């Protein structure tokens, strides 16, 4: 007689990591940050279609043929608890991309909390608009999750 | 705000349907008979490896390069 068992009772929090903006036909490297070993259950709701993708890995790679706003949802149920996080992203076509160096010292005070990164990008956008007199909602700053 | 919900509380019984014998390098059409719509969660333990396959469908198709006795769960 055989019996497979798994032991991961408590789940704390999850977060869906995805860039707020990318062009059409571009591969998106969606990440599902969660509390966990290779024993992880991930339901992925990429778009309108109900049928979710199953994954044991944190990340998936997908594309978007259409533009506009896309709802991306991820659900985690490793044990007997259900967590879920959603995020709406913009898929554009008319834009120009500029790389941006930050000062090194910031790295020594840089937690990867997405809200910290959001506020930093917002400050950069405000300063750009104040020093170029160009519209402010047409400038999107994303400061990545990397250690540098 | 968005929230996905699913509603299938009771599960009665299951049964694994598989032929008792087949040769090597032959495709096996394993079936998992269960109480259900396309909302079905299936973990497949094909052999020695712990990592199970995920499936929403009843059936899977696999092969065996080695002979002997295979545990299919
Ligand atoms: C919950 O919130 C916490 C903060 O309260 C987040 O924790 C931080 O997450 C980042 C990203 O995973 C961690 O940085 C990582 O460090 C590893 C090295 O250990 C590096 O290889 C990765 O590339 C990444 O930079 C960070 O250490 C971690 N802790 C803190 C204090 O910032 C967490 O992401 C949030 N997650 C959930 C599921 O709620
Ligand atoms: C539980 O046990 C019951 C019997 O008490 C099994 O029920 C029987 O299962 C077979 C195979 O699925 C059914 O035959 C099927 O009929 C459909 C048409 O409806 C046909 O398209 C299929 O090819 C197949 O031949 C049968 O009707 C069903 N009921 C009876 C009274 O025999 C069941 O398979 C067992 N399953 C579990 C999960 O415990
Ligand atoms: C996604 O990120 C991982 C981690 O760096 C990398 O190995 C992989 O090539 C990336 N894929 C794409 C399509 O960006
Ligand atoms: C988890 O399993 C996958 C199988 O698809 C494998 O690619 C990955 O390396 C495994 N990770 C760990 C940490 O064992
Ligand atoms: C498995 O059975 C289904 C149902 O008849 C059939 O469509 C499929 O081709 C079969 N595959 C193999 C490899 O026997
Ligand atoms: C269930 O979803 C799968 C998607 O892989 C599809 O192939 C199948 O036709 C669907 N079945 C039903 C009954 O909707």
């Amino acid at each position: 007689a055989v019996l497979f068992v798994q032991v991961n009772s408590p789940l704390q929090a999850l977060y869906l990591e995805v860039v707020p903006v990318i062009g059409v036909n571009q591969e998106v490297n969606l990440t599902a940050v969660l509390l966990n070993p290779n024993l992880t259950v991930f339901y992925w709701w990429i778009g309108h279609s109900l049928q979710p993708l199953l994954s044991l890995d944190n990340s998936v790679t997908t594309k978007f043929t259409d533009a506009g706003d896309v709802r991306v949802t991820v659900q985690a149920a490793c044990g007997n608890s259900v967590l879920q996080d959603s995020r709406l992203v913009r898929v554009l076509d008319q834009f120009q991309v500029v790389p941006l160096r930050f000062s090194r010292e910031l790295d020594t005070f840089n937690p990867n909390t997405p809200e910290w990164r959001e506020d930093v990008g917002l400050v950069v956008t405000r300063l750009l608009s104040k020093e170029t007199s160009i519209p402010e909602e047409l400038l999107v700053t994303v400061v990545k999750p990397g250690l540098p």
